């Protein structure tokens, strides 16, 4: 699905 | 925050 990555 | 919105 949609990707958010917050590193 | 980081935002990321998929309307």
């Amino acid at each position: 699905g949609n990707n958010q990555q917050n590193y």
